[PDB]
C-alpha cells in the first residue's frame, strides 16, 4: 500500500530539524560549555532518551527489513490485520521525540528563558514521554498505544498470565534496553536526596560519597533494577515448563537467566568488598571473571545454536548455515555472526581499561560508549530472531 | 500521478533545514551581530538571491495551483506532455538554494576559518549558482536546465526571433524583477570601484563621505540597467505588431511598456541634478510623479480590462467578473482585485516617507521592504493570466 505524501513530507522535515539540531548541539558543546563544570549528570539522565530514540529507528529499520523479505511477522505478533503501522510512522515518531530531547538539551545549555530553573527540562521531557502513552484521548494512534500499554501489563506481571510471542519479544527486549532503567534509580536519587531544590544549581562541581550514592551499588537498589529483566523472563520461561511440560528448552532457559543472576551478585559483592578495602575483594574477583565466562559462553551458544538456528547439522551449499534462507547476500549473515562474536564479549576491553591508568572520574566515560552498542546487536538479533521463528512456524 | 517518496522525503528535508537555519540566522542576527560596519552592502548583495528563492518557491505554488484547478498549462507552454517538472521539484530546489544562502550568509555573519577573510563567500555562491545554470553534464534536470537556457537566450535577443508564449511570458517575468539586475551590477561594481580588496573583513565604518561612487546614478548606468526588460518587452511587441500587421493588441502595449522609459528617466533625472543645486529639479520631480500616475495607471486598465478580461459588460449572475471561470471562490477573485491595485499604488507610501521623514537610509530600507511585494504580486497575477490564456486558446 503506498503511504501518504504527507507522511513522507513530515519523516523529512522531522529528520532535517533532527540533524541540524544535533550540528548546533554538537557545535555548543565543543564551544560554549565550560570545562569546569560537571557534566556527568547531564549525560547520565539523557541516555534512557537517546538509547529510546535510537530503538525506535531501529525498530523502523527492522520492519522494514522484515516487510521486504517476506516474512508473514504479522500473523507470528498476532496483530490485527492492519500490520497497525508503516515504517514511516516509526520514523515520525522517533523524530517527534528526537526534537524534543534536543530542544530540551539545549535548553539545558544555553538556559534560553530568563531564571527558569534549569532541573525542569528533562522532567518535562519525561514527563511528556510518559504522557504521550497514557493519554486517555482517542488521538495521536489510539489503537497501537493501546496494544502496547496492554502488552507492558502482560509482561511486567510474568506468572499469572499465559505465554505469547509477544510478551517473549518484549521481555527479551529488556535484557539489551536495561539503561533505560537502570538511569530511572539514578534521576530517582539525583532529584530526591543529592540536588538543591530550595536553590537553584543543578550541576554541584563537588563531590562526595551520599553525592553519588546511586551510581554505585551499596544495597539492592541497583543489582535488582539490573535483574529485573532476567527475573521476568526466568518467570515466563518456568511458567511455560509448568503449562507444556517440556524439560530442555525451559529447564536450559532457565539456567541461562540465572548466569546473570550470579555474575551480577558477584560483581555486587566485589564493589561493596572494595567499598571499604576488605582482603576479600582480591578474592571474589577472581570468581567473577570465570562467572562471567560462564555467561558469555553460555549465551553465545544459545545465540548462534537456537536463537539463529545457524550452525545446522543438515545444512547445503552454505558453510556452518542452514538449508534455507531468505536473505539475498550470505556476507549479511556472516558479519551478523562475527559482529554478534565481538559486541557480546564487550567487556573485555572495559577490564582492560579499567587496569591501567587513573584518569579522573574515568568510570563512566567507557560506559556511555559502550551502551549503545547493545541496542545495535539487539537490532541485529532481531532480523534471524524473527526469520528463523517464520521458518519454523511454516514448516510446521 | 503520484510522485515518488524519495522526492518528499527530499522536499521535507530541505524544508526543515531551511525553517532551522532561518531561525538560528534571526537569532545570530539579533544577538550576534556587532553594529560599526554599515551592513547594507550585505543585503545589497543577498538580496537578489532572496528573491530568486522567492520567486522559486512562489512558481512552485503557482504549478501546483494549475495543475489541481485543471488550467491545462503544458499545452500552451509548448512543453512535453510526458515529461513535466511538478511542483516537488521547484520546492525542492528552492530549498536547496535557500539552504545554500543560509550557509553563506552565516559564514559571513560568524567567519569561521581566518583564512578566506570575508569576500569569498558570495563569489562562491554565486559561483555555484552559474555553474548549477550551465552545467553541461546530464544530470540535476538536465532538461529543464537546457530548456531555461536556450529560453533565455531568446528571449535576451528580442527583435531578431519570433515569439511565442513562454518568451513573453518571461520577458514580463523579468519586468518584475529589475531588482535582480540592479544588485548584480551594484555587486560588480563594489568589487571593482570601491572595495580594497587587500584587506580583512572590512571592518571600518562607510559613514566617511568618500563613500557612495557605486550608490548612486552618476554616469548613468543605473538607470539603464534598470531598464532593459522594459526594451525588450518594447521591441518584442513592436516586432509582434510587424508581425501581425495590426494595432489594437499591439501599439497600446508598446506605449504602456515605453511609458516607463520616460518614468526612469526623469526619475534618475532628479536625482543626478539634485547635487548641482539646480532650482529646476522640483520641475522634473513634478513630471516624474505626473509621468508615474499614467504608468501606475496605465497598467492598471490593462490588468483588468486586458489581461484577465474582467468588467466585462456581459457579466451576468457574476458581478465584475467574467462569464465562464474555474476557480470556485468569488471571494479570491475580490481580494485579489483589490490586491492589485494596492500593490500596483503602493509606490505612494514610499515617496511619502522618503519625502516626510528625516531618518538616514530610508528610501533604501523601504525598497527593501516592498522588494519582496512585487514578486508576490506577479505570482498572484499569473494565475488569473494563465487561466484566462486558456479560455482563449479554447475559444480559438
Amino acid at each position: 500500500q503506498p503511504a501518504p505524501a504527507w507522511t513522507t513530507f513530515r519523516v523529512g522535515l522531522f529528520c532535517g530539524i533532527f540533524i541540524v539540531l544535533n550540528i548546533t548541539l554538537v557545535l555548543a558543546a565543543v564551544f560554549k560549555l565550560e570545562t569546569d563544570r560537571s557534566i556527568w549528570p547531564l549525560i547520565r539522565i539523557y541516555r534512557g532518551g537517546f538509547l529510546l530514540i535510537e530503538f525506535l529507528f531501529l525498530l523502523g529499520i527492522n520492519t522494514y527489513g522484515w516487510r521486504q523479505a517476506g516474512v508473514n511477522h504479522v500473523l507470528i505478533f498476532e496483530l490485527n490485520p492492519r500490520s497497525n503501522l508503516s515504517h514511516q510512522h516509526l520514523f515520525e515518531i522517533a523524530g517527534f521525540l528526537g526534537i524534543l530531547w534536543c530542544l530540551s538539551l539545549l535548553a539545558c545549555f544555553f538556559a534560553p528563558i530568563s531564571v527558569i530553573p534549569t532541573y525542569v527540562y528533562p522532567l518535562a521531557l519525561y514527563g511528556f514521554m510518559v504522557f504521550f502513552l497514557i493519554n486517555p484521548t482517542k488521538t495521536f494512534y489510539y489503537k497501537s498505544r493501546f496494544w502496547l500499554l496492554k502488552l507492558l501489563f502482560r509482561v511486567f506481571t510474568a506468572p499469572f498470565h499465559k505465554v505469547g510471542f509477544a510478551d517473549f519479544w518484549l521481555a527479551d527486549q529488556l535484557n539489551s534496553l536495561s539503561v533505560i532503567l537502570m538511569d530511572l534509580e539514578y534521576m530517582i536519587c539525583f532529584y530526591s536526596l543529592e540536588l538543591k531544590w530550595d536553590e537553584s544549581k543543578g550541576l554541584l562541581p563537588n563531590n562526595s560519597e551520599e553525592s553519588g550514592i546511586c551510581h554505585k551499588y551499596t544495597y539492592g537498589v541497583r543489582a535488582i533494577v539490573q535483574c529485573i529483566p532476567a527475573w521476568l523472563r526466568f518467570i515466563q520461561c518456568l511458567r511455560r515448563y509448568r503449562d507444556t511440560k517440556r524439560a530442555f528448552p525451559h529447564l536450559v532457559n532457565a539456567g541461562k537467566y540465572s548466569t546473570t543472576f550470579f555474575m551480577v551478585t558477584f560483581a555486587a559483592l566485589y564493589s561493596t568488598h572494595k567499598e571499604r578495602g576488605h582482603s576479600d575483594t582480591m578474592v571474589f574477583f577472581y570468581l567473577w571473571i570465570v562467572f562471567y565466562i560462564i555467561s558469555s559462553c553460555y549465551t553465545l551458544i544459545w545465540d548462534l545454536k537456537m536463537d539463529w538456528g545457524l550452525f545446522d547439522k543438515n545444512a547445503g551449499e552454505n558453510t556452518f548455515l542452514r538449508e534455507e534462507i531468505v536473505y539475498p547476500q550470505k556476507a549479511y549473515y556472516y558479519c551478523a555472526i562475527i559482529e554478534d562474536v565481538i559486541l557480546r564479549f564487550a567487556w573485555t576491553i572495559q577490564i582492560s581499561i579499567t587496569s591501567t591508568t587513573l584518569l579522573p572520574h574515568s568510570g563512566d566515560i567507557i560506559a556511555t560508549v559502550f551502551a549503545p552498542l547493545e541496542v545495535f546487536r539487539r537490532f541485529v538479533w532481531n532480523f534471524f530472531r524473527l526469520e528463523n521463528e517464520h521458518l519454523n512456524n511454516c514448516g510446521e
